[PDB]
């Protein structure tokens, strides 16, 4: 990424987080 803020960064590693449910 470029610069995300703070949230900006925790929105999108839910995700990746998940990748089965949460995918």
């Amino acid at each position: 990424f470029e610069d995300l803020p703070n949230f900006g960064h925790i929105q999108v590693k839910v995700f990746n987080h998940g990748e089965h449910i949460h995918h």
